[PDB]
């Protein structure tokens, strides 16, 4: 029993964190095989003009108490790739994956190439992450683990004026309409990840929290008319299919659980909580719920 | 900016997780130097958990009865001893991944990271607190026994908890790494119940200062309070008494924000009275009590 916001074990990623310094800027890098990946703003904007003026020895790369020698450099979108002479012996099995809004991942927050904390978070529908970052956290990475393969999905680049964060995938493509430049940027209006709230309601049922259940059902269209009114993302037939296993395990049809969600949105919780929370949690996917309520290991 | 429930990076602990099997029971062990630490109930069977005599069950065991697996490698057990509710298996190989470590016993209200494991394999990491009733609100399934709680100060891992059991309310009970249980619990399946739980007041105050540091002041008021009047009010909402030690511990956060501890206490009294009125504090509609004053300073400053 119990339901916590759980992150993946960070060990395979800790063995890849390095410190990258260029001039007066110090941030974090990801050392995989013989390449160090980091935000291109470390050179700071005409990046392939600021970069032309740089030589290999301008980039100081530190892996623990060891200096790595930079033997090459190239830019891919908003990521700088520093070719180093030494392949990382702790390089895990890995892939670079681009995630969709609503998908969750673990973040290993780092300062000076040293990991300080690990937390779980979700890519918001407005493409920002509600992270916990300070100056020097740039280059910190987001990831998932499947069996023994680390899927790198995020690299931190900046904080927006509302305190939320913006970054890229590991190929340097930003999530959202953001640019790596000090300019007037703002996160768009955010919405609640409906499929994730439903998954968390199934996790509550599995944990013996059933007060919100009711005898009612609803249509997908009727539910989306209500959900669009409460700034909730539309629920697609794909989400309904993804929730199938949890529906079969608990005996509560997905549209049966949607009628619970509609009543919670129109009437509130009335002094009651669900899994120790007075708000509807949207940062657990259906897969996160199945993984935690079955104990999958890595 | 931002305030998350943050766990310590688990890598230094992952490299210590092993699988311990004795008979038909399989659970997790912590391999540090040439010793594997695990719950002593790994020697118990079906009609054993009500009233086990661990000294009697252990005297019948030989070193080769304990199967220890580190990854795809079998470790050879060359000795065994019991220290309180922990079994210590001496092995023939020192763990080359042994980090710098200490065994520390924590007090209620202290937080720590848990690396949840099954079959010596880590599955997840989460942050939690030792409740005032000495239980932890963890996320554990059957086979997670032997999973550990820890903190990391610079490069030293402080092991503070080992998981042993789930109580009937879904909460968890365990020991420190010397096998002394936290709370009035025993490693027996006899009828046991967690005492009435309370809110960790010093932690709620620390989290209110974290909200001020991140720019939120909506909950402050022009009032102050005496420590005694605050405690008379706090007890009525099932909050732990706030001691002078707690007031001294909050000193740095009070100095940083310019809000005296007893002024913040007056604001907490008002929140308890009014509720949040559709608002949140740091993305939460409930008062958070699983961040210590030390966690707040670490996450907001470094
Ligand atoms: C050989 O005996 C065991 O292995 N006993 C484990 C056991 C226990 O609580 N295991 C579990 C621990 N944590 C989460 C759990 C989630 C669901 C189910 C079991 C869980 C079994 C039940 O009663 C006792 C009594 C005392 C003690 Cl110290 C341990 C236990
Ligand atoms: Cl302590």
């Amino acid at each position: 029993s119990g339901f916590r916001k759980m992150a993946f074990p960070s060990g395979k990623v800790e063995g890849c964190m390095v410190q990258v310094t260029c001039g007066t800027t110090t941030l974090n890098g990801l050392w995989l095989d013989d390449v160090v990946y980091c935000p291109r703003h470390v050179i700071c904007p005409n990046y392939e003009d600021l970069l032309i003026r740089k030589s290999n020895h301008n980039f100081l790369v530190q892996a623990g108490n060891v200096q790595l020698r930079v033997i090459g450099h190239s830019m891919q979108n908003c990521v700088l790739k520093l070719k180093v002479d030494t392949a990382n012996p702790k390089t895990p099995k890995y892939k670079f994956v681009r995630i969709q809004p609503g998908q969750t991942f673990s973040v290993l927050a780092c300062y000076n190439g040293s990991p300080s904390g690990v937390y779980q978070c979700a890519m918001r529908p407005n493409f920002t992450i509600k992270g916990s970052f300070l100056n020097g956290s740039c280059g910190s990475v987001g990831f998932n683990i499947d069996y023994d393969c680390v899927s790198f999905c995020y690299m931190h680049h900046m904080e927006l004026p509302t305190g939320v964060h913006a970054g890229t995938d590991l190929e340097g493509n930003f999530y959202g309409p953001f640019v790596d430049r000090q300019t007037a940027q703002a996160a768009g209006t955010d919405t609640t990840i409906t499929v994730n709230v439903l998954a968390w309601l199934y996790a509550a049922v599995i944990n013996g929290d059933r007060w919100f259940l009711n005898r009612f059902t609803t249509t997908l269209n009727d539910f989306n008319l209500v959900a669009m009114k409460y700034n909730y993302e539309p629920l697609t037939q794909d989400h309904v299919d993804i929730l199938g296993p949890l529906s079969a395990q608990t005996g509560i049809a997905v549209l049966d659980m949607c009628a619970s969600l509609k009543e919670l949105l129109q009437n509130g919780m009335n002094g009651r909580t669900i899994l120790g929370s007075a708000l509807l949690e949207d940062e657990f996917t259906p897969f996160d719920v199945v993984r935690q309520c079955s104990g999958v290991t890595f």
